[PDB]
């Protein structure tokens, strides 16, 4: 993008802030250096403990000192960590707050030229909020984290290198081998996952189409073929899921095996060194662990880099507005001061063009004069948003051509604020910034009293009007309870204009809201303050411009003439037509749902139990190895070490043999459940009622997206967690049993202090993700003010209150800074206190153990075999607690999303014992039926409606341009339910019939060209499923669409729609006719595309539909004013009431009645 330079984000601090930077850096360095020191202390103490095996009166002597050393190290770590966290977080917060202050201060400094509604104004809110959050997070946490881990790296590397000079190279040699497997695993898993998430979409599009056109699929209901295709695709998805699970298991197993093999190698070769007379045991131990931890510290270190570059991208596109110079500003040394303002305006040859883009000329030689105290106004040729004529009054845009003067005095040399207080301006948008009404009134004049406010309200007819509220006249404009525009607020701005009392006040096209009492009243209120005002009103609508005694006629952009509307009627002035036109206007039964897979899962738990034994075995054997080194015979340790190396290689093979089994069998539990829950969920969705789809959020583009994520969430929520919990619990339980069997008198202290150790290890884990916690949860309150302010730049420019806005913004930052200041301490101190214990308890345990020997019964063993095999498991068990948010805090909603799985339907598709449907003549009667739109309950559509077909008469219905009649046909089919009334079919109500059979018998035609994703042959074949292609060809002949498909090379086999050919014209509806003739139903419905089908060749459509009704009497509902072929039935029904039960062929004789409103179009206005 640009330079995006670092070390430039740190350019807004002071001498009171750099000290925090230095203290934080020192703390991070100390922490990082301290982490590998503990290994050196442990190794030195182990060496000292072992070297005096038969010299009892040295244990306490050389153990108490190291206990003191441990407590010292704990204190140092506590203080360093607390200091680093507090200093870094507070400094970052302060820097970002200062940057926001400067940015918002500079935002209003420039003019509105940069501000246009071309998504730039929307861009500003985003580039404030998200950009500031990104910068803050990036610097304030990642810099400290990076420094800490780099220090850990360097200290570990140096302390490892200078121990023995030999074991370090071997220790570091094994790292690239592990990293190779670690990278290959990630690459293969990511590739397989990316490949997998493609087959599902192949039927996800089918599902999206199905829910997209539910109103059609219920007609000709198959509701099963789509489900079969969905199952077919989900089968392949299941296969790829099995493959992915098997690959993941095998990869993890082989990685752990290679790690175990490397451990065996390093231990054997170190042991070869041990009895070669070159080094001791404990120093080798600390060398190995220090080198490994130093090498591995880089893994979590460089990961902080990812945000850093983004921060640089955040650095630019911000602060760029800071150094932008506007056009004009109130220069203090202007030296201009005028009195006796009259309000004379002199424009000279004004021709302007929009700087954003050259376009049609705004004006040409526009040189009008405005006399003082008159009602002069101007109007454009077609409106064209000429309100900018007053913009030059406020001077948003500099005049390029000529010059502008006020009262014969040039407006440029004078100070900008001078003309501000000669300007009274109101904007069309009546709503204003969210603030209490009294403060909003105060913007007219700062030091205003209650008497002035009530006088202005009386002038604006607002006194005792807004008072009819529960609040004591302290409501806020932005409050949602007074969200009504113009109801009670009545455009407070005019009142505050009365508070300002400017020399000249300007208006706009505020009458667009309505023409009623309130705005008329404010109109004569404006006319009351018209004295001493050269008020100019510019509006696209010119109905209420009679009061203006000076109007200018301009159409091409050049001023033509001025005068009065009374004499403008001569020659029509190109204005008579305009005025004439204006006057003419949770886990309860998920496993129960998983019951069918009774096998393939218990073996998974067996594999988990078998795999959980790797940890304690490794710890026990390593402790035996660290014990055996102190044998002093220089013989017979070779056999023991060979046996221990063999057991390492056997265990390394065991992980490969176990993880594969576990993560292959659990893949079945994770995938079969998803495949069997998706189908059930979709089946439940399909059988829902129609009105459930009417909600905007309940969209066809939303249900499928929700389904895709929530189906996959179940596998993670209900399958992996069981395995993880079982593995960790069995590992811990085995470890404690081994500890107790080995020794009992020491384990009491460990079991007592275990919660503290696991708490410290848990805090170490949270240290990685950052202690900043949630952001913008309480930091967005100022951002909302900033975003709202930057929207109404034009409004804020009028009635200049930039200082007040800046003061409010400055005062609003007191909350987040205080919260961050509290958070820094309450996090750092607690973290330090926790980190003290993890090393303090070490001293207690080991001092007690050392005091046990030489005073009681124990040896060098049974004090390490109880220490190192419980510290490891205490470290391990922390992950179970760390996974708590996912199972309960995260899985309670996404894991329980199947509310649609058991939601009860309004109308029951699958009837139990409803009456069957036999050969039926199909006569429908309505008796006082009631209906309304479920989406809008406030709208009354049909009340006590009555309608009936006499005896098999071809009925035609008036359309009235489709004014709500489209529901009538939907009343015959079981789309919705009547509110109250009787819908009789064949002497019985429609509510007591097996709706599937009736749907098979109901005939209906849609008025949309959308169709399915299959080929055209399947499109015709959809109706009357299972029909031979011969009758399909016959129906194609009848529909007269053979030419429409023969031109295409593929003929009947061409795919149509998306990923296929596209056809134009209304022939697709004709294709639906081909479907209808396949049904040839005993009951049929018809409809026409109202105000949509503007294509020609409607005669073919009329002939085809006439051919459709040859064998059966049908009913037609259409908006077509002509081409009605119904017999003795026109049924003119309007206003939700029956007003005509006659015939069109005989209603022509009626001069007055329903025919008068029927004669509205019907003949000529076609």
């Amino acid at each position: 993008e640009q330079s995006l330079p670092f070390f430039k984000l740190f350019s807004f601090a002071d001498k009171f802030d750099y000290l925090l930077m230095f203290v934080g850096s020192l703390g991070a360095i100390v922490h990082g250096s301290s982490m590998p020191v503990f290994f050196l202390l442990f190794g030195q103490m182990v060496n000292g403990f072992g070297k005096n095996q038969m010299d009892l009166h040295q244990m306490v002597h050389e153990v108490s000192r190291y206990s003191l050393y441990f407590v010292y190290l704990g204190l140092v770590v506590c203080f360093s960590s607390y200091a680093e966290i507090a200093c870094w977080m507070y400094s970052g917060e302060r820097q970002v707050a200062a940057l926001r202050k400067k940015y918002l201060e500079a935002v209003l400094k420039q003019d509105v030229g940069f501000f246009d509604t071309d998504a730039r104004t929307g861009d500003i809110v985003f580039s404030v909020s998200t950009d500031t959050l990104l910068v803050q997070d990036a610097i304030s946490e990642k810099v400290g984290n990076f420094i800490h881990y780099l220090s850990t790296f360097l200290a570990g590397l140096v302390v490892g290198f200078v121990s023995a000079w030999k074991l370090a190279l071997l220790s570091v040699a094994v790292i690239p081998g592990i990293a190779f497997a670690g990278g290959l695993y990630a690459y293969t898993l990511t590739g397989i996952t990316s490949k997998s998430r493609e087959s599902y979409a192949n039927a996800g599009v089918i599902a999206e189409q199905a829910i997209a056109q539910v109103r059609t699929v219920y007609s000709y209901v198959g509701e099963s073929k789509a489900l079969n295709a969905y199952s077919d695709a989900i089968q392949y998805t299941l296969k790829l899921g099995y493959k992915a699970g098997m690959a993941k298991g095998l990869g993890l197993g082989c990685t752990y095996g290679i790690a175990c093999m490397s451990w065996a190698l390093v231990f054997w070769y170190a042991g070869v060194f041990i009895r070669n007379g070159q080094t001791d045991g404990g120093k080798a131990f600390t060398a190995i662990f220090s080198a490994i931890v130093g090498g591995m510290s880089l893994g979590q270190s460089f990961s902080n880099l990812g945000a850093f570059s983004k921060g640089k991208a955040a650095g630019y596109k911000l602060m760029e507005i800071i150094n932008q110079r506007p056009t004009i500003i109130q220069d203090p040394l202007d030296g201009k001061c005028l009195d006796q303002v009259h309000g004379n305006i002199e424009f000279k040859d004004v021709t302007f063009s929009y700087p954003s883009r050259p376009d049609v000329m705004i004006f040409r030689n526009f040189n009008i004069f405005f006399p003082s105290g008159k009602t002069v106004a101007v109007v454009g040729g077609s409106g064209s948003g000429k309100s900018t004529v007053v913009s030059l009054i406020e001077r948003f845009y500099d005049p390029n051509s000529g010059q502008i003067l006020l009262d014969g005095v040039e407006i440029k040399t004078l100070q900008l604020k001078f003309l501000r207080e000669q300007i009274g301006l109101v904007n069309q948008e009546p709503a204003l910034f969210a603030t209490t009404i009294l403060e909003n009134i105060l913007y007219g004049k700062p030091d205003a009293t209650m008497v002035e406010v009530e006088a202005a309200a009386s002038a604006a007819n607002a006194h005792s009007f807004i008072t009819l509220l529960p609040k004591g006249y302290d409501t806020q404009v932005g409050e949602r309870g007074v969200q009504l525009s113009g109801g009670q607020k009545q455009r407070i701005a005019i009142a505050r204009a009365m508070l300002k009392d400017p020399k000249i006040l300007l208006l706009d096209e505020a009458t667009s809201a309505l023409d009623a009492s309130s705005e008329s009243i404010v109109q004569e209120a404006l006319d009351r303050v018209m004295v001493g005002r050269t008020t100019v009103v510019v509006a696209h609508r010119l109905c209420t411009i009679r009061n203006v005694d000076s109007i200018a006629v301009i159409q091409q952009g050049q001023v033509v003439e001025t005068g009065t509307h009374e004499e403008l009627i001569a020659k029509s002035g190109a204005y008579a037509s305009l005025i004439r036109f204006q006057e003419m206007v949770y886990f309860y039964r998920l496993l129960k749902l998983n019951s069918p897979e009774w096998p393939y899962s218990i073996m998974g738990a067996v594999g988990s139990i078998l795999s959980g034994f790797i940890g304690p075995t490794f710890a026990i054997v390593m402790s035996n190895m660290i014990e055996v080194f102190y044998y002093t015979d220089y013989d017979s340790m070779e056999r023991k070490t060979k046996e221990y190396v063999f057991i390492y290689i056997g265990a390394g093979l065991y992980a490969v043999g176990a993880y594969l089994i576990q993560h292959y069998f659990f893949s079945i539990m994770g995938e079969n459940l998803t495949t069997r829950v998706r189908r059930m969920m979709l089946s439940a969705i399909l059988r829902n009622e129609v009105g459930w789809f009417d909600e905007d959020e309940h969209n066809s583009s939303l249900i499928a997206a929700r389904l895709a994520t929530d189906a996959a969430d179940v596998k993670s929520a209900i399958a992996e967690r069981i395995s993880v919990i079982l593995q960790n619990m069995t590992s811990l339980l085995t470890s404690f049993i081994v500890a107790f069997i080995v020794e009992w008198r020491v384990s009491l202290l460990i079991l007592g202090t275990f919660p503290l150790l696991v708490l410290a290890n848990f805090a170490q884990q949270l240290s990685l993700k950052g202690f900043a916690g949630d952001t913008a949860k309480a930091h967005a309150k100022t951002s909302m003010i900033a975003g709202e302010g930057v929207s109404n730049i034009r409004t804020v420019a009028a009635f200049n209150a930039q200082s007040k806005i800046l003061s409010l913004f400055c005062h609003e930052l007191r909350v987040p800074q205080k919260r961050s200041l509290y958070r820094s301490q309450t996090s750092g101190f607690l973290f330090g206190l926790s980190q003290l214990a993890l090393y303090g308890s070490e001293a207690l345990i080991l001092w007690y153990g050392a005091h046990l020997v030489s005073k009681g019964v124990s040896t060098f063993s049974k004090v390490i075999k109880v220490f190192v095999v419980l510290v490891i498991t205490a470290n391990s068990v922390a992950e179970t607690v760390s996974l708590a948010p996912e199972i309960i805090r995260g899985g309670e909603a996404v894991g329980s999303v199947f509310s649609v799985l058991d939601r009860q339907t309004r109308i029951d598709p699958d009837d139990a014992d409803a009456d069957p449907v036999e050969t039926i003549r199909g006569d429908i009667e309505f008796r006082h039926v009631d209906f309304a739109y479920p989406s809008r309950p406030d709208v009354m559509v049909f009340r006590d409606f009555n309608l009936r077909i006499r005896a098999g008469h071809s009925q035609a219905l008036v359309g009235a341009s489709g004014s709500g009649k489209s529901s009538v046909i939907a009343m015959i089919e079981r789309f919705y339910d009547p509110l109250a009334g009787k819908v009789m079919i064949d002497g019985k109500d429609i509510r007591r019939l097996n709706l599937k059979s009736l749907r098979l018998k109901i005939g209906l035609v849609q008025q949309e060209p959308a169709l399915f994703a299959a080929t055209i042959f399947d499109n015709i074949a959809y109706g009357k499923d299972g029909a031979t292609e011969s009758e399909v060809i016959d129906a194609a002949r009848a529909a007269n669409a053979h030419g429409f498909i023969s031109g295409l090379p593929e003929g009947y086999k061409t795919p149509v729609g998306e990923r296929g050919v596209q056809l134009s014209g209304g022939q697709k509806q004709r294709i639906a006719i081909a479907r209808a003739v396949l049904k040839n139903p005993t009951v049929l419905l018809l409809d026409e595309a109202t105000s949509a089908l503007d294509a020609e060749s409607e005669c073919v459509l009329q002939e085809a539909l006439e051919r459709l009704m040859r064998g059966r009497t049908t009913v037609v509902v259409a908006h077509r004013l002509s081409t009605i072929r119904g017999v003795d039935c026109i049924g003119v029904i309007q206003d939700g009431r029956i007003v005509e039960q006659g015939s069109h062929s005989e209603l022509v004789s009626r001069p007055e009645g329903a025919y008068s409103r029927l004669l509205q179009l019907q003949t000529h206005r076609i």
